[PDB]
């Protein structure tokens, strides 16, 4: 299964998709970015993975932050769902990349945002977070929160 997620940065707004690997615990290789329409491809063994949204109304200096469980079975049929969603001012996010008791997955996450009007490229990372993505997901939570 190949499935579209969204990674844009216009003079309006940023969407900043990024799909994740619970089996290798740190972000997918995606074969094609595409900068002609706003979007990444993914080659994905069909399992878990978790979707890290970013939205960015850039005249509102606003950014809401979703997290969303991808679940597609040996069938490849997909079946989504948001297990977080938070709202706040764009200036925040842009502050959480340069704090350092940060979780590193989202601390790193906003640092692959968009080039201006390109596309986040996912890297070759053989580095991988201690925590599973339960305890990763709420940590990321337990901060944001504090961090609003
Ligand atoms: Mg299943």
């Amino acid at each position: 299964v190949e499935y579209e997620v969204v990674s844009k940065n216009l003079t309006s707004k940023m969407s900043h998709e990024l799909l994740f690997s619970v089996k290798k615990r740190w972000f997918v290789k995606p074969f094609r970015h595409d900068r002609q329409l706003g979007k990444l491809h993914y080659k994905l063994l069909p399992g878990n993975y978790i979707a890290f949204g970013l939205y960015v109304l850039k005249n509102q200096d606003y950014a809401r932050f979703e997290i969303a469980w991808v679940h597609v079975d040996k069938d490849g049929k997909i079946e989504e769902r948001t297990v977080y969603s938070i709202e706040t001012y764009w200036h925040i996010f842009i502050d959480i990349e340069n704090d350092l008791n940060c979780p590193y997955v989202l601390a790193k996450f906003i640092e692959m945002r968009p080039e201006f009007h390109k596309t986040a490229w996912v890297e070759e990372s053989n580095y991988s977070i201690a925590e599973d993505d339960i305890q990763m997901v709420e940590s990321i939570k337990r901060y944001l929160e504090r961090k609003i």
